DNA sequence: CATTAGA
DNA sequence: TCTAATG
């Protein structure tokens, strides 16, 4: 957590690189397990050699460890850090809709900047054009104070369209968080569960509402169960307009709501932790259900859930307010 | 880890 | 169809 920290940081820097700038999925996967294992190790690694006794720790890596232990640096790391191409990749990647593959290609063509990207909108797809368009706004945090005004509008049209819907704004927002990155709305309907052959409209209806009123301004991607867009709080009585925000709305079989909701509410650790416990408590949890364990090794059969509580009950735990679902 | 765009 | 990008 801190005794092996530099090594873990150097290492991830190393990996992240192979992965993006190069297409070394392997080296990349290598750096990570190592970074991973060196991270658990209970003592201060004093040399490659010592490191080396580890699993995943090759001669290539141990070598890196000495140079880093020896001198507080690493050339390779220094060289990469300097590398204009590699840097360019790292950058274009911040555009929404540009992932490594497009970054490389773009650089290849000589588009290494925001401005480059502009001159060439034509070389970009709708998602990328949008991500381009709101490069700033998308990088900006979402103050809870706004999170509350957005949730508010959302639940209102939801309800307007059909009173039968149930929406929940998940994430750190739901767990308290002073600010968030984007909003995550989990949606559901009774008239939609596991079997009941969809109702694509179910999703459409609402997206259409939100738009109708200018809450939704763009569409990054609209499917029949997952809509990914951009929204904006009505810019008041002037002098202050609001930054464009990313929003994701997703349909869900009413019979799977609470688990999904449970889950997406995190935290990553609270989850993992609760989950680890359901195992002891003779269960299995995951994004959609909760199944009882059968001694033979495994088992099936989804227990029925009507609330975040059912799940709790089941593993015989203390209901934890989202607020304190931190870990 | 599953859903969407796209070519 | 595959492959990329998001979350
Ligand atoms: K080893
Ligand atoms: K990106």
């Amino acid at each position: 957590e801190t005794l092996n920290g530099g090594i873990t940081d150097m290492l991830t820097e190393l990996a992240n690189f192979e992965k993006n700038v190069s297409q070394a999925i392997h080296k990349y996967n290598a750096y990570r397990k190592a970074a991973s294992v060196i991270a658990k190790y209970p003592h201060k690694i004093k040399s490659g050699a010592e490191a080396k006794k580890l699993p995943g720790v090759g001669t290539k890596i141990a070598e890196k460890i000495d140079e880093f232990l020896a001198t507080g640096k690493l050339r390779k790391l220094e060289k990469i850090r300097q590398d204009d191409t590699s840097s360019s990749i790292n950058f274009l990647t911040r555009v929404s809709g540009i992932g490594p593959s497009a970054a490389r290609k773009f650089v290849d063509e000589g588009i290494k900047t925001l401005e480059d990207l502009r001159k060439n909108e034509d070389k970009l797809n709708h998602h990328q054009r949008i991500g381009l368009k709101y490069f700033g706004d998308f990088e900006k945090r979402i103050p809870r104070e706004e999170m509350l005004q957005m949730q508010d509008i959302v639940l209102n049209e939801v309800k307007k369209v059909d009173s039968e819907y149930i929406a929940t704004v998940c994430g750190s927002f739901r767990r308290g968080a002073e600010s968030s990155g984007d909003m995550d709305v989990l949606l559901t309907h009774p008239s939609f569960t596991s079997e009941s052959t969809k109702q694509p409209k179910l999703l459409h209806q609402v997206v259409e509402q939100l738009q109708k009123v200018h809450f939704i301004t763009d569409t990054l991607s609209k499917g029949e169960t997952k809509f990914m867009g951009v929204c904006q709080l009505p810019s008041k009585n002037d002098e202050k307009e609001y930054p464009h925000r990313r929003i994701d709305i997703r349909l869900i079989p009413k019979d799977q709501y609470y688990c999904g909701v449970l889950y997406f509410t995190g935290s990553d650790i609270f989850n993992k932790n609760m989950r680890a416990h359901a195992l002891e408590k003779g269960f299995t949890i995951n994004e959609y259900t909760i199944r009882p364990l059968g001694v033979t090794g495994v088992a099936g059969e989804p227990l029925p859930v009507d609330s975040e509580k059912d799940i709790f009950d089941y593993i015989q735990w203390k209901y934890r307010e989202p607020k304190d679902r931190s870990e």
